[PDB]
């Protein structure tokens, strides 16, 4: 029960697709990876 504290920290880089956050660009641009071909997680077995 603080109600207010110091320690508001958040990286500028953060993707919309999923959600997630990243301090370097490049660190982002790799993981945009994941949003350009989808995997096949479902019906593939059975
Ligand atoms: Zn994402």
């Amino acid at each position: 029960g603080s109600s207010g504290s110091s320690g508001t920290g958040e990286k500028p880089y953060n993707c919309k697709e999923c959600g997630k956050s990243f301090r370097w660009a490049s660190c982002l641009l790799k993981h945009q990876r994941v949003h350009s071909g989808e995997k096949p997680s479902g019906p593939s077995s059975g």
